[PDB]
């Protein structure tokens, strides 16, 4: 698998946070979550293809590709106790990695943890995630309002162009996908959503529920689709709490 992207090593570290971005999304907005963490857990940043330190390697193209490519990534990781996260996108890809774990017969993850994404089962209004060949300002518009772009890079089109790119290669990985009924995994789940995001948070509480069939805890945080920033800062304090009910 391609490397995981580990901002301060922990060779001390008991277990392992492993966090998957949103569609667009790099490691960049985790790596502040490495001066937070208890010495007994060690971040690992998933770097999809085509960004960041693998800005130079091709985009995936569908959907169970980019899954396999996170999931032989950590597989190695799961001699340690680990715990998946993922945000947005990354929520429903942290979902089927720890599915597909489970079915290659490798061990579960501690908990996992899905954030600011609705159940993957009830894929929202068209008209408010725009598809991969929308008009390149339907792109940005969305970005900017989701705080997924900063005005900064937005006053500048030559930016701006990469990270739509960018945005075009992850939302046609995501359009391909389609939740096969049936699917469940068996470790703890936290959900994490905010009041102010597109969903209502009683809706995304309800629907997670039925995919798994261990623990389940769903916490209604502040602000939008990333929180507030100051929950944003703290947020692996909900990725290292027990599950009630777990073990
Ligand atoms: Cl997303």
């Amino acid at each position: 698998g391609a490397a995981v992207q580990r901002p301060r090593p922990r060779p001390g570290a008991e277990r392992v946070l492993v966090c998957l971005s949103y569609c667009g999304g790099g490691t960049a907005p985790f790596r502040q979550w490495a001066e937070d963490l208890p010495e007994d857990v060690e971040l690992a940043l998933i770097c999809y293809p085509g960004r960041e330190a693998r800005f130079g390697a091709p985009f995936a193209r569908v959907w169970t590709e980019l899954r396999d490519d996170v999931v032989r990534s950590v597989r190695g990781l799961t001699g340690r106790p680990y715990i998946l996260f993922g945000h947005s996108m990354g929520s429903w890809m942290a979902f089927e990695t720890a599915a597909e774990l489970e079915r290659i017969g490798a061990a579960p993850p501690e908990a996992l943890v899905v954030s600011g994404g609705v159940a993957p089962h009830k894929r929202m209004p068209r008209e408010d995630t725009p598809r991969s060949d929308a008009d390149m300002d339907a792109l940005v518009r969305w970005m900017r309002d989701l705080g997924q772009v900063s005005p900064a890079i937005a006053a500048e089109p030559e930016l701006l162009k990469i990270a739509v790119d960018l945005l075009r290669a992850d939302l046609a990985v995501t359009e391909s996908y389609r939740f096969v009924d049936g699917t469940r995994v068996s470790v703890p789940l936290r959900v994490l959503y905010g009041t102010e995001d597109a969903a209502p948070f009683a809706d995304v509480e309800r629907h997670w529920r039925p995919l798994t069939a261990g623990p389940f805890q769903a916490v209604e945080l502040p602000g939008g689709h990333f929180y507030t920033p100051e929950v944003w800062a703290r947020l692996t304090e909900w990725c290292t709490l027990p599950v009630p009910g777990a073990a």
